[PDB]
């Protein structure tokens, strides 16, 4: 996509329900230390110190026009960070700034985390010469999809599904419960009418093949050996060319390489949100003369 | 110190909410996965897959109860996680297990996630022979403060002051706006009248001093190599006995028995927070009754 | 569809969460009517005096839930209503039975009215051999989708997407925005991705070829006429067997037959939200041996 | 009345409230159709298609509002509609014009549909020489009242009571609870000090005497006949001559004219609210010359 | 009538919703002073150290129920209080108490107060021979209505109008605005439809006949000194016997019976919630035996 | 302190939330009353008809924000009002006007009353020499803490802790609850990790010593009359100098002066918010073309 775009996505209501959320997490009642700093006019520089990419800017945004204050970027939503740089300026009141300081920190730091194994992923999937989607799960943080996700999306993977209504994902425990496979999709394509697709967790090649009889759309192959992997999908894209393979399960930047292959539609990371550190960033006062 | 008393600190209105809110972020419509596995009253087994600590289980009840489920505890809250361990069993409506799922293993994961780094942490000061206090920032994720400060005491570190509401601190960007250490001080002290205390960020002996005679209950030294930190913290320490030292900055497990000497009362991590990857867990259904 | 199994649907948190706005909206203050009745132990019974489908059940239960009452229903959700019907009984304290009666009622109405509605269009598709789906669509009254949408499905209609991060439908002002229709369904494809289906609105055959090409899952045939809808889905249907063709626009009971054909996989219809008379029922207390 | 001047009653708090709670129905995550569109300054046509009454104008403009956008309105808040009519134009950027879209359209024509039929009611009332009050009912959609009781207004209806902490109202069931209706008005006078009207639903002229006789300010006529209902009020108001009286229940637009008679003087319709069909209305976008 | 039926009026919704906002106010982060008690099972007395009335039954009750404590009454809501009267027992989790016990005292402090003030009132209006109605005002603490308006009701006061949506109440303001008082009252009339009541603030004799004459169902006479009330309200229900006489301005407890006489119907006074002190209570935990 | 400054303490999401709140308490529904007044353009003069301290601008401010409603103010904040002040001037919409005017009335009314109540003390205690802190409790209205504890700082106390996770207070009952003195401090100290300090109330001499040996920061010595509390004191600092010493408990304004000895760091007055009247003022509509 182009990253500058993706901030349409996000619509306006929702965001500035999240920022009074996490300003008030923050400060619930009175502001002390804004006494120390006065509300003098002010200007900070913000600092990236670590390598990524640069995401959450319409958070950052936000949060901070909720204070009063404005933001300049120096690079675009999306662009490559190299450490010590001076990636934007922010003024307000001195008091402003420094109330919505550590919190815009902390949703970039985040969101530009996410994007970066995103990015990392992404590159090294291209690298294999994979042609397919890098995605993400639904494993984000409680209350952050929005931002996560998003996340994801500078990075230039796929967000997948969003919520639990969005596409009908039957997983181990859903076939389980159904008393088998043939059963569960059964149950999952009728419940999306004609407007969800159905995505069936799959663990074998016998459960691959019964669920896209069934007529699934998406077959997801949970926890194979990349050596297992191909061969499978290699018969399952054979038999039913229109039907899509995703690969998820234990899958890592390190050994990505080794789950692409021809017949690998979509692989799906934990790790892009579960195990992305946050990027390092500072927000600092300079004086005016 | 009981890891299981920690519990009560959680208010249950602000806890309540939490939970709904995460349970709207996942499935604000319908349910359509409901129809896949039924209603059946089932069980479902909590398999902890990665080593580290165990923490969260009072958010993941609050998940559950929200949705007519009951949870099993076979480890109590703060223990180790030895992997591939059966942790605890969730009974309800299959419907119910399967749409708190994977909200309640992130918390669970995440929770978890940072009790452990705090723990290593914890050990690795117990272990350079350090009886100070490792302690949290407020670089935690958004909307999920109380989860991640949890985390830090469960796992036996410090959760620090939680918001900007206890504890006035004053930092490199409180000093420049107020155009002086002495007047920032003297201002954050005036406002801190008996009940709260102040401390201040300082980058030299020289400002350290500036802040203990101004009246700084605590005196955190910003981003000092080792060798610089503790010839400054034995000063300080003989000039103002009384006065609290806090080292941060830069402090990685790797490095934190550099940070540990005789006159450091406090060391704040970011990385416990901002750096700690979720746990491995797991709910499977199984079909005994 | 099984009726009775689609209340699994309803997320309790958003549901209960609705009930309390309502009553507030009916009762933001005190009730001054509690002291007219008193709070005596008590019990009414539901009389459905109008024809059509019974609809609502998890909405009125959940209403009087929330107000110490229980209901005992006597008719199964979805059930055919044949007029001065008992339904249900409702016990509790007086003031509490009274307090919930205008809501619960108005409630069930309106999802009683929908299904009604909906059942009566399934049923002369059904009659004239149409194996199809007949739909609602998103023209809902602002705040009551989930009981509209739920309506819809309890008379045996598709509920379309919910949500609008569902199914991403590009329709005639897209088409414009965009600047042509191949330009549009290029730039909804990449949006959603393996994820999500993309439906199109087109005006044409010609405009229904563009898109079929450009990879739309969906093609709408917004306002043709049955003479004109006919010749048109046939020739999609024949180069593009894949594709699933939806009409809609101007469909009412009376002239649903005439857009039935063996080409249309949807017909959807605006009139069984914007146009279902509310069904007649009330609630009266009785006296008890 | 002027039926401009009617916004003057909507609070611009729960006014905004309310919107961002239709907008927040209508996408909760991420809006992906955004990226079809993007955001190029638009204007968008609002052609009234159905006849009746324009109402809901503070409502449309409101949602525009949220999402940046301006509305210019070519009639007046309640002027009759002529089809195909071009009645707005509302402009903003393109993404924002087609988020709103659906909702304001979806209020508009609820709103209108509902002014519509009060107009046409209050007109064959006219139009039988009576020249009391039709008047609607708390009969309304769940969370959707402020809109349709406004809609009554502008089509020159009267809302009844709002509210429920509004006007006391001992209907059949308070009636049965308190044991008799002398004692329920003793009951509910006491609750409505001097500030609320207290009024008795009655379902004979020997109940309605009762009522009276006990200070009721006004006596409603159940179910009553119209053969029965013009006897009964005039009884009534020979006897009771400072006694108002509603006639209510089973009154189409069809019947209206015979309930109208020189002893009624509030004529209430639960039709207008839960059988009144939504208008038909458009929003396409246009280019500039 | 019976303070203990007074209860009924407050909905379980907008009690509970009440109760957690406090609840939250005094404790939005973690509850450090949980680990000081601990969670052992405790009992505690309500003691009643101010003379006086008790109100606020329900309130208290809510509050420790939300935290789940169970309260027992030794005294009934209304009765008079006795001081170092023993008058409830509470009993839960010492935690769970210990952090109920501000909130719900604070809570019942001052219903309790206004409760008293209202009696003290009510008392030297009976004294005085005066049949009226003792009222409060809009005059009460934001978003703390519900219990200030309850606490006159158990005090024996009335709840003059609750919200500003249920009488119409022209004032200075309204009638400069309008221009005159006809135009004022003639418009408030005309808004009023059947459902409500007008109420007119007049500073004079014939400012409150003008009123009259426009159709006012009370004058309220704003200000005047005794000797200059009473021929006035002589004169208002000579001509307009069925039109109530409110007295309002400055009306202390000192002063009440000089305000009282056979043509006032209602005294508003605005020290009732303005400047009523708050009893004191405390809540003392004992061991068992 | 500087009195005009102190607004920077008021975040303003908490703030917004706040004054919503109150607004929709006060006119949930259609507000009648803008009928009467219309939208004109209107001025109205604040008028100060009582001695005391002005407070409660900015919620004042923000309430009429919220309206589309202008103030100048002619005095700063906490300056002394003479009777007969006009302290400000608003415009806006005529019914926009009257629509605040009671909510911000009621706000200021009780701001300035309590910013009196501790002018009052503040001023009692600077004439009898004493250089040390007037605090204020956790006797606060509910809901309207922020208010209350902005006023007091206004007026020149000091707020105290403002909740439960500032300062950690042990009281008697925590000291009960834990079965002695010794183990609840050592709990609350442990608790208390750094960022906290520690309070005990005390009814003793020996208690207080317990205490302060236990390691705490504060000691409040509950309800001792003057001829034991200095002595108390006077020992307490010279055991333990660096211990601070609250007094607390029936301290009036008329005899405040005997609990300000040199040995007395803290005052904490009940009073100030429990039994401080709110001022008078109205709003008053003037002449203007
Ligand atoms: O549920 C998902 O959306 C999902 C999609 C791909 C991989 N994992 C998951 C998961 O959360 O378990
Ligand atoms: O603000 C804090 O509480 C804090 C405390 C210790 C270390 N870092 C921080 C920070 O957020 O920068
Ligand atoms: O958008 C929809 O879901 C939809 C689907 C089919 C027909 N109309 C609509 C509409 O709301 O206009
Ligand atoms: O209650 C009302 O407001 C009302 C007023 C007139 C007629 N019916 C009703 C009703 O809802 O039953
Ligand atoms: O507003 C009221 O209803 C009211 C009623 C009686 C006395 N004062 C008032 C007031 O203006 O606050
Ligand atoms: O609890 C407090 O914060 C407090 C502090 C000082 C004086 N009183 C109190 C109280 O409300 O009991």
């Amino acid at each position: 996509m182009d990253a500058e775009g993706l901030a349409l996505l996000l619509p306006p209501v929702t965001l500035a329900a999240l920022v009074d959320s996490w300003l008030r997490e923050d400060c619930p009642g009175l502001n002390y230390a804004a006494l120390v700093s006065g509300a003098g006019p002010s200007q900070a520089a913000l600092w990236a110190k670590s390598p990524g990419v640069l995401a959450g800017q319409p958070f950052f945004d936000a949060i901070f026009t909720q204070l009063n204050c404005q933001v300049s970027w120096f690079l675009p939503e999306g662009s490559k960070l190299v450490p010590v740089a001076r990636v934007a300026e922010v003024r307000g009141p001195a008091h402003c700034l420094l109330l919505g300081e550590r919190v815009a920190l902390n949703t970039l730091a985040r969101c530009s985390g996410i994007a970066s194994a995103a990015a990392a992923a992404v590159e090294a999937a291209r690298g294999a010469g994979w042609t397919g989607h890098v995605a993400g799960t639904r494993k984000t943080t409680p209350g952050f999809r929005l931002v996560e996700k998003y996340g994801l999306l500078v990075g230039g993977a796929a967000s997948h599904r969003y919520d639990l209504g969005g596409l009908v994902m039957v997983k181990d425990n859903h076939v389980v419960a159904a008393g088998g496979v043939e059963k569960a999709v059964r149950a999952a394509r009728q419940a999306a009418d004609f407007a969800l697709k159905v995505e069936v967790e799959c663990s074998s090649l016998q459960e691959a093949v019964q669920a896209a009889e069934a007529g699934a759309d998406l077959v997801l192959l949970d926890n194979f050996k990349p050596e297992e992997l191909h061969p499978t999908a290699t018969v399952l894209k054979a038999q039913f060319p229109s039907v899509a393979v995703e690969a998820s399960g234990g899958i890592t930047l390190d050994n990505l390489p080794q789950f692409c292959g021809p017949h690998i539609d979509v692989i799906s990371m934990g790790m892009l949100t579960q195990a992305a550190p946050a990027l390092d960033f500072s927000l600092k006062l300079f004086a005016k003369e």
